[PDB]
């Protein structure tokens, strides 16, 4: 179930030592490329011109076993940021051999440290490196949860353990990773290595791993406790970790000697699978979101664009949705027909684009069991679609339904409506225009008329997340703006990131809009309280939305409708990552602009540093009328 | 074995359709989105508002059945280049109906015929919908080999069959493809769906379609002949088309009624898996090539770049290579040392480029099998491999192998050689600076030494592949020239090509050199005579070498060293596609320039029109000294 890989630092044979590691259930070995205290010089004699191999041969395993199940490790002596002169020149040269050597063998991944603030040398090292040739090789870089500095034993007498808290000295190892991934420009092959200590740290030092880009996570033997029976096991601090550590789907690593001599050292492993196993096991939305996690993917336009029938037939198979659209249209029928007027009084609904008639169907369930008359219009301007409609109609509805094939804004309606029924709702609620398409069917509707929805509001959250930052970078595409790619939405599944505070309101619309001359242009400030330090890449959009009454959906966390999928969250990315200090306020500026023929989004960060406005006059991104 | 598929212009139930389709062993389903009869208008009233469903409903097939196992046909009434006002603007409206059903099915492919010269109209449409939204759907050109009007029956009595040889006017079928595809700009969504006749034309109308897109192969039943038995087979001449058409993997389409009545269906596609098991089956050049088909890749540059292990591999697998050079050697020994001298004269060999000593063993094996002294040395630059020579040097070889960790160029020899051996050689021979190093090791030969290689050649041939140069096309990259891809070669498997004239040579290089000045530079005329229409895309290179006497080898395809794969050839492309036609000759320049840093190659065609000069001072392209 879970991938797991093992960490030695001796191999005197490497055909036998895999052969050990295999047996005990491990997936790799991380081991050393050349030995660890094999120092070799390289600018003074005689030492530079020492005889004999340098390493081991590459034909001891076969290509296979380099590319899948070797990690390579940097040898301990080497040293780029020393203070030597010397040191740091050998280490340079020594650097580049092994991750050369590397390279060579077509490593999957290659392990460098992070234990000290300083790795400026090696960050240009590694860059270079990453900028000479083409591989595709990650770079895991060890970095600890807690400083060896901040963990040593309190036993040296004129020189006290630090009993002061230290909130920002507590997140060091952090900012050591945060500096470095920041000089190597945030390359994709550069990824976390995290070292799990006996003692774990405050609760915010943990939270600042997130959204970062873990690959590993190593854990010695020795934060193993023993039980009864007498074989490893974990703390109930070190099991949440675990258990937060097994969504992200990292590979655990196992480093240090067996502890635990009497039993095998399978056992460690073993005890990981018996975590792995008793989860909480996925619910609907986790079954169906596995594969979309941080997948960046453009909004839907179903206005400019006619959508497809696989698109179609995704948005169907939300039971839920429908579930609640049909009890909504079920109690409004119940408010606007009394029971003495229940075969007198037909009830004149209209779904303002039907696709392939899901709400169509779901009024005439709703109609049955509140037990009314109605009298069903299916307007839908996308013609493929329609000609399902026309199908099912003919088939099933019959007369009842008068499927026309037109736009609602153009549509020229030979009677005015009770209920109009739409669901003209994206990721960010008004982003597919459902503002202006119900304005413009709005005539039509009767002085004391229904819309489902009546309302629908979007909300935003800060977020820090290394990786979708960078993972829209990669949206890079010829013959436009180079940075295009940061001003404009994603619709994403949001699995490794850090929301830095509690969405809050950005945009509401209501239906039917009784406000003179109605404007859909709009201005908002929000001021996110952020507790924690942090970097900022971009805001988390969600909405909610008014059916009826208590019928309502959303997609906000807090409030999120249960079992429901038919919505991913919506990225707003920012070009600059922004810090931001533990108490600082992030403040976000969002607007909602249109012409005639466009609408867009624009939005600036105003603190604690200004950004610069993203999208002017909608140049990188349009949604079209 | 073999991908076959039905075509049906009548559907009255497309679920039993389907059925009937899949039980007879077919893969796929050409078949109307719209009825074919059913014509429809779009401007004049009162047909324009027809009521009712347009078509079929998408309900009626899974999502997965419409995107695996349809593919669309554009019905017949459609006709855009009608020269009816009226009818065009219809065909136009309908045509764009039934291309976005299709695309809203998400078919694979859809069928549009080309019946007639003039298809620009229709051409103008496709390029509008392929540049409407976003797919992936291909759209096969139904074209045929001989046009209708070419194989009708001489049957009109004042309208007599042309009985005259038109060399020009045979091709004219390819012509309607050549003018529809250059219009839509070599769109790699368009693609052939050749449809063969009963009398097949001549030979050079056949090799037109050489190089072409072709993805299928559309056989009527009527061209089937019977057999004693009363099943469907074809004439021997159809049958070598066959096994032409299944090299390329095209998928076979059967249209027409069954014409073998008292058969089943399947028997018709009996007959193509009979033919696909009945062919020469592949030697171990096809397949090892199986997968690299048409696959464009950079030229390798073991003096700039260090080569990986599993790149030496591939090397090393090619046991026919180094049991020439075994040959070459073991003769170049007793040629050196004779009889008398068995076990005085040890001869100094020196393997210059040794990588992980594929050479070092072969000099060991022609040594024992000559039975004569030698004694090795083995250069090499890339410190990685050094490492692979060294741990054999100890283990295996022992001091007779003196390992040397340098560039050629530059080792300062303790000794002179009686032979240097080599490996120094790419596709195009020299594109490797196989010249430079073995000039600058030349000090260090004795006044009598010989080389292995001697002497090696490069070929070139002109080629005509509408598939490569869309490929090459297809190599744009962001932050350089936008026509950079066009000047630079590639290593590729060359397939789905035609070759338009014999390769004739291109360059030469002796070693040792004995020229005074030794310059590497060159400058070389060819004139290719062709003797058929074509449209030239690039220009495949080959080459072969002479390593001592009559031991060569040679990847030029008359010449080719059977069952050897080390080498596959390199193709130089043109910016432009050049019109040939049939007696004109393709005049092209190739030069190879150099600086002190830089070797690369320019070229430029000079007849029958003029090229612009390939790749000037080595923009797009240089190769690193
Ligand atoms: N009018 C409507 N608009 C909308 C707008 C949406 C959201 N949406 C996109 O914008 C979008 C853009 C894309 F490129 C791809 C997918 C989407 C979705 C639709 C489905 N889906 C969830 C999902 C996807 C995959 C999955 F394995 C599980 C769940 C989204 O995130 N759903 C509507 C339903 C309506 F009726
Ligand atoms: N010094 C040498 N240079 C050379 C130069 C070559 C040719 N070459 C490339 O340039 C090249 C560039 C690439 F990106 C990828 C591959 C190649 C090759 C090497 C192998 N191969 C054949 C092959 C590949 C794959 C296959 F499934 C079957 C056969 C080529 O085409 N082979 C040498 C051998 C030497 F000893
Ligand atoms: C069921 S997803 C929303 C549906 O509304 C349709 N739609 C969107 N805008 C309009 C509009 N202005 N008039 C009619 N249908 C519309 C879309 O084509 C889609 O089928
Ligand atoms: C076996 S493929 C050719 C080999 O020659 C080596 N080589 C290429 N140029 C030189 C050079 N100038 N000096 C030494 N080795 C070289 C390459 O590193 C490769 O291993």
């Amino acid at each position: 179930r879970v991938s797991s890989g093992r960490d030695l630092n001796c191999v005197p044979e490497i055909a036998d030592t895999l052969g050990a590691v295999a047996k005990q259930g491990f997936d790799f070995l991380c081991m050393p490329v050349f030995h660890p205290r094999f120092k070799r010089e390289f600018i003074q004699e005689p030492a530079k011109n020492r005889p004999g191999p340098q390493t081991r041969s590459d034909l001891l395993l076969s290509g296979r076993d380099w590319n899948t199940l070797i990690v390579g490790k940097l040898s301990p002596w080497i040293r780029p940021d020393s203070k030597v002169e010397k040191i740091r020149r050998n280490s340079e040269a020594a650097m580049l051999q092994e991750l050369n050597f590397g390279a060579y063998l077509g490593l999957p991944a290659f392990l460098l440290p992070l234990n000290q603030e300083d790795n400026t040398n090696l960050a240009r090292v590694l860059t270079n490196h990453i900028h000479t040739g083409h591989h595709s090789s990650m770079f895991w870089m060890r970095v600890p949860l807690v400083a060896p500095e901040d963990l040593r034993d309190d036993i040296i007498e004129n020189a006290p353990t630090t009993h002061t808290e230290e909130y920002s000295g507590e997140e060091k190892t952090w900012m050591w990773w945060h500096n470095f991934r920041t000089l190597c420009d945030y390359s994709k092959r550069i990824a976390v290595a995290l070292e799990i200590g006996a003692d774990l740290p405050s609760n915010h030092v943990i939270d600042r791993w997130l959204g970062e880009p873990i690959k590993a996570a190593i854990l010695p033997t020795s934060i193993f406790l023993t039980n009864k029976k007498g074989f490893p096991v974990l703390s109930k601090m070190h099991q949440r970790l675990i258990f937060r550590l097994l969504k992200l789907e990292v590979q655990f690593i196992i480093t240090g000697t067996n502890h635990h001599s009497e039993k095998e050292f399978c056992s460690y492993l073993q005890y990981l699978e018996y975590l792995s196993q008793n989860r909480p096991p996925p619910n609907a939305y986790e079954l169906f979101a596995k594969g979309y996690e941080d997948y960046l993917q453009s909004p839907l336009q179903p206005l400019m664009d006619n959508l497809e029938s696989q698109t179609y037939e995704v948005f169907e198979k939300d039971p839920i949705k429908y579930s609640q659209y049909q009890q909504a249209i079920y109690k409004c029928l119940l408010d606007r027909v009394p029971e003495e007027e229940k075969d007198t009084n037909v009830q004149v609904l209209m779904v303002l684009g039907a696709g392939r008639g899901p709400l169509v169907n779901a009024s005439l369930r709703a109609a049955k069991q509140a037990d009314r008359r109605i009298k069903l219009y299916a307007v839908e301007k996308n013609p493929n679609a329609v000609v399902t409609l026309e199908n099912w109609q003919f088939e099933e509805w019959g007369s009842q339904v008068t499927v026309v094939s037109s736009d609602m804004r153009e549509w020229v309606a030979p009677e005015k409506a009770d209920i109009i029924v739409s669901e003209l709702l994206g990721s960010f609620a008004d982003n597919e225009l459902s503002p202006e398409c119900l304005d413009g069917a709005q005539h039509f509707l009767k002085d004391d008329g229904v819309s489902i929805p009546g309302e629908y509001t979007s909300f935003l959250a800060p977020i820090s997340s290394s990786k979708l930052y960078n993972e829209v970078r990669a949206c890079r595409e010829k013959d436009r703006d180079p940075e295009a790619q940061f001003e404009m939405p994603y619709v994403v599944r949001l699995h490794n990131f850090h929301q830095l505070s509690a969405p809050q309101p950005c945009f509401t619309f209501s239906h039917p809009n009784r406000d003179p001359m109605i404007d859909n242009n709009r201005y908002c400030t929000l001021e996110f309280p952020v507790e924690v330090n942090t970097v900022l890449h971009g805001f988390a959009g969600y909405f909610e939305t008014v059916l009826y009454q208590d019928i309502t959906l959303s997609i906000r966390p807090e409030t999120h409708s249960p079992g429901m999928f038919s919505w991913f969250p919506i990225l707003f990315p920012i070009k600059q990552p922004i810090t931001v200090r533990e108490g600082q306020t992030i403040c976000v500026r969002f607007w909602r602009c249109s012409n005639s023929k466009k609408v867009w989004y624009e939005w600036a960060v105003t603190a604690p540093v200004c950004s610069a406005i993203h999208n002017p006059t909608g140049r990188s991104y349009t949604i079209g009328l």
